[PDB]
């Protein structure tokens, strides 16, 4: 299969093919996810929790993201490689650009950063300078009718500024549905219901690595499968046939 | 011959003498290309692919360009030395200037950087500060993840707008990359500065290729816009000679190298 | 359970309880392995292959090991945390000491480094300064270019004798643990018999005091034909936790490695 | 083919298969030389002349070698990758080791450094620590050359370059040693040969260097030129008498 | 208990539950204060005096605050962790942001910095970028050499209220009032929506703060008027801290004798 | 009172006045401890546990010790200021010397480092270059992972004699049976300072936070219990060391 | 006596008590000057000449001033400690602020920097961020190569007029103290009348709120016209400094022979 | 007058002309001391006390000495310029050499460092490499062994600090190089004091030469004259 490109994600939205995204932080899983036809691999600041064992993502540095990005990129996966700009690394457009350049030099093909309409200038600046941008709105880990209105304004503003992808995190299913309808770019949900152009989960969550209470947004795709590969395939398959997320995984 | 200067390239355009440009990244090829009367040598971020074995040009740093620039410069070629500002090094006019200064200290006589009309302020800033600028429009390889250009009527119109804008801001040379031949003819006719084509057809003031491509150092299918000038020549020198002469007599690029 | 210590490993040898060791490079797997009662977690330079996607372990830096060490240590596992000194970081006793100190500040409780008899002074120097040392003899993967690939070691009487000499030397110098890598089962058996410290085998057969595998190997992460000495414990198991428990159980009941995993 | 290893070179010497070595400093040539079955690629301090345009190799730094080493290694050639420790970077065994480590982290599989008998401790130190070593050397002069070669072999060098040595003196060194010898301006009685890439592609002005043949002249491609070199080394036709010391 | 959050402090104000804040600079005291149910722990530049033995807070660096912040954070207290941006580290909004990010990476959950209405741009900049801000008005100790009690005139009190409204409007979610007449602090508290935290500002604030070593009685001779030694006669250091928390919440501290 | 000096400690041993030592890491407590007439204040790598909240002392750096040293020293206490060389900072005599210099520039008057007979060359090197040295034998907490008798007692006495002969002017005995500590003290001429070593030492040390009850370890007493203030707790410690009532048998092996 | 503060200097002008200032660069002289009740100690870039032996003050760095400031501060004098921002360190307001912060961390309580009305924005920026500012007009020695040497300033009608405009602008921007250097006596008298903040003269005559000299000059270690050697004939260095302080306060120094 | 050199000090000893040494840390005092014909100016770690206000000399760094050395040197005094290697900067012969080089690049003409016969190797190493050395010592039997060892190793000057007078006299008689006393009595080849001490800006070893002179220059001249006529130090200034 060909490499997954940013324009390919748009074409998938138009065709109604749901986008399967997962976080990924190393070369062995990059290769495995690619065998399972994961569309987008995300070097996310979630590594602060799942790899570094910190209570929050705030300690994660730009150099941390660059290191795991280089690891994933060395596998040369066909999937689109997206990397987060961590909290504190995009406070001005020039800082955002320097941060993005570092990660793209390391192998990222698009960068993701959290925030609403205030980011519009930053998004425009990056896109103008050939950095593809994934926006991220809703519950943004680095941080009702009125809340839904502001979410929609945020999402429109970052789309208008040039973002070609957007993550919607912890949003009521009906609100996520409206945002998806109103935008032209693909939306990627986590805890946003099934009316999005695609889905994302943290790798370790969907392999059931945790102990005790599973987060509401997550399904353990490993339990009962014959291999880790089959678990990732089952996730991709369930995203694409519309069965994940189910009603029980909503906000 | 005398050193090739930026005014010399302009005079060549006025006189109908086509400009022969090639990428070059070391002192041995700098000397050989100069022996062959190449007019302009380009230390390009193409070295990310051809020298470093990377899949894209994104990893190439300013320090990388400065190193290869110094190598070429130490040969003291008569050709004009142009160096690329790599992606990420010209995001603001002050950053662009600092980047260009580093390369000019190392021996570049002109800097090249990719982008359309948005660059006008950056071009103006550099030119005002005595940095000669080569613009680069069409397919700009640093934009590979954001992305032949100008196939649409609107696409062609914007390319013309981009070329006019960077010329107006003070660019004294412009590369046209992967443009339909008829669109490139229009751009060339409408500008006053010399145009340098790669995959832009023959209606440009001159031509550029990647050195290694035109020496046939690639396996399998050659890129459409390249000719292997090495095949059938007695020497590497004669291959570069053959490229220079074919650019100048108008025989390269042929219709088969053009979109 | 209480924390696994270096003296606990010695007690386990004396009691015939096999030691279960696995590589580990992050906090999530540190926690999971500890739930499964893995005895020792190794921040190994194997991360160069399995995490970084390099063809050999040679590009792995001291800072790389320190980073993954800190991640594992943050989980505060009961398992003993061992970290490799990567290639080029222990060329003199002083350099080895500075390298070990950095990793122990990051949370390692013992350091491991590759080489035979010539390492005696270095081992002595570290042990004297309270750095616990795990030796590593046989196929030492940082010597890949000296060996001309990943070849089984000790296949001849002279190669077997040197391996014994190496093991004896590093033990006498004060190593409290030793890995035997890619050695014929009968050769590993004799080294285990002759030493007093616990031996930990990888591709060394079952007559060692314990066993180690690379985490990703035993989770079956890789496609195609795997090297003989590895076993995928994920197949047939309902969870990643269950796979790791199965590894621990098989090491301790003596069923892993089997003859099919041994040279 | 499988990867060329240090033990493979030794097996080739015993089989009488001559070893073809060439300098190489970038990924495009790394790939082309591999296609042509070059056995060993050398990131050599010759780059100071042929790439950097310096009059001597003295200005070449460790960082320079590491850069071009990384470029070659990124092509993942089957050929053995050898990199020079430049002058000034192996003055003590500890310094030599740190230098070799930097280059092996960057992708080198063996390091090469110039000098005679006095290097024995340095060679032993590196080899003990799993750094493979290529030595480089070249009536009383002949005796000392043979003493240098024996000393570095004894210390653990697994390959040795003989540069600018009378043919019959090189023949004696090759007979006396067990490890493979690699000649440049040392005649044909060596286990193999090395040239600077640019020299053998005819990229020089005017008169060829004495030890060098232009293998490009008359060939249809640069590939064919490197293929002709490899074939000529292996059938014993290069070097000829005109290429002697 | 659950972690104390910024929204929790707002809910406390609206419920009338007084907020107990105390300075803290290390892991043993972080744990002890948390056992005593201190609501907010402050890594304050007061450490320049009480830990470093300097005559003022001006020598305290951003790295000093980051170090003590990391020590407190490693204890993982439920209390909200607030850290000071020291004088000189927030002179422009970009600088203030860079400083705050360093402290939040080290474990701070909110940053505090001193100044009046001129800080409004700076506060807005940080809050928009997800840095929670505690303001600090009145006697701001980094301003010691500019000043040589703040709000003793009608003009002074008016400016204090303008300062407080400005930083609240800009997005500060907490504010310290230091060395303010009791009736003036009461007016500020009434006019603001966010919780006010007093030191030498009387009892009509949403909460109180003291320097740890002051309330543990660590210092000889006449102590400042607005401090009480909660340790004297206590069975343990823990009990002293518990007593402070209870006194704040039941309205026993500060007394009129601690107030101007 | 006059400043407490290394010779003063030796004179105290010979006079039978027990030496009261406590850890201290900041200026406020430096002043309070001085008001209570603590003889010696130790900027110890124990701060890794008590201040930094780490599970062991291994993460504590030379720069960490230097920072706390400067804090104590700025209070200008009369007590002798001793600072630890942390694990990893004294692996060669030259490294040990460089480390000690940095701490003495910051205000330390003597340095302490852990280990036995092997340290003799290091101690000599430092003492010859005018660095006063406190040795530390028995349970050396930097050896936590290495550690996880007639011969043990014999080696400890050998260790103590060796570091004294090399020039150490003070020695900490940690986690040693009371009768074995008694023998070491009798055999040495320099003052011994016990922690979990019983009462037959020339003096005693505890970690400040332990004796203030801010966490109970066997050899520790909470001196805050039953006292009216933090000052009174420190006073009570100094008095009980000096009248020989601490440590008690319940604090000893 | 209590510490001398910036507000205390303002009070002194209003009471008619002349302010005695002297340069000082080390702890021994800091203590001695304090014994003699010097009001203000200046760590001045004059150290480039008197300590470093340079021909001008241009080579003096911010780090140089910070070193000598720390030396003076360690003596803990009651006098106010003022430190110069050297030429090149206050070219933008943010640069001036960073420079001031470094010196205040080191123990300076007020900073001094040279220039006229163009500094207004810089002064405002510093004062707003709680940095106290002493202005310096007249002969500003860092401008030596602009002026073509150490020339008296204010000789022409236009020179004097600009000096007065400069003094007003910097006071209006928030300077709390101002040095007048090498100005005709009548011109300085007019500046002093027109300002409300204290003026401190050097070669500016007696009609200022106070005086400054370089320490080494007034100790007779060198005479320039506006200097008096207060050592010659006294029994000790202490007595010389005491005589200077007394003469400034009784209005007998500077005399007409020291004035332009 | 001509510049004072290391061999000049030796000539002065042979002639019985007492050597007047004073600490100095800046250009203004360097010039004044020179006017008063001070023979040797010492950039000493005493600056930790008298300039930096520290309780001890331990915080003084090599860079601190190099700074004040440059200041003194820029005055280009005729006096020999000697600079201290601080505690901690001469722990090995290689470290001592690197530290001395830094100071000599900054203008020192000789370096001084404290310690007994253990310094012999270090002294020899520096002297071999053209670094002039002033030793510094301060029990009696070992003191002589210390002084002899550093002289044999090549030191060309030595400071004797806090030494009983009759013991200093014996050390001076046994050595060939000049001895410089502070608290060591008058039977040395010369004397040193800290500048601020002898100007009365504050010790048993010290005389305030300022009180009752008409200028600072006159005070320094009085010091120089009293060292040279043998009236300083008096018995009241002894160990
Ligand atoms: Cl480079």
């Amino acid at each position: 299969r060909p490499a997954v490109t940013v324009p390919k994600l748009q074409a998938m939205r138009e065709a109604g093919e749901k986008i399967a995204m997962l976080t990924c932080y190393d070369a062995s899983f990059a290769a495995l996810l690619d065998r399972a036809n994961v569309d987008v691999q995300l070097i996310g600041d979630s590594l602060g929790n799942v790899l570094q064992g910190q209570t929050t993502t705030l300690p994660v540095t730009l150099d941390d993201i660059a290191y795991h990005t280089a690891c994933v990129a060395r596998a040369q996966p066909r999937a689109l490689i997206v990397a987060d700009l961590p909290f504190g690394t995009y406070g001005t457009p020039a800082d955002a650009f320097a941060s993005a350049v570092k990660l793209m030099r390391a192998g990222a093909q698009m960068v993701k950063f959290e925030g609403g309409e205030w980011l519009a200038e930053t998004v425009r600046f990056l896109v103008e300078r050939a950095v593809p941008v994934c926006a991220h709105v809703g519950l943004t880990p680095q941080s009702t009718e009125a809340g839904a209105a502001q979410l929609l304004r945020d999402a429109r503003a970052v789309e208008e500024a040039g973002a070609q992808l957007i993550v919607l995190e912890a949003v009521p299913t009906l609100v996520a549905a409206e945002v998806t309808r109103e935008l032209s770019i693909p939306t990627i949900g986590i805890g946003a219901g099934a009316e999005c152009s695609g889905q994302v989960l943290v790798l370790h969550d969907m392999l059931g690595v945790f102990p005790g209470k599973r987060p509401r947004f997550v399904k353990d795709f490993m339990q009962g499968q014959p291999s880790i590969f089959a678990a990732v395939e089952a996730y991709v398959r369930a995203v694409k046939d519309g069965s994940f997320p189910g009603p029980e995984h909503s906000f």
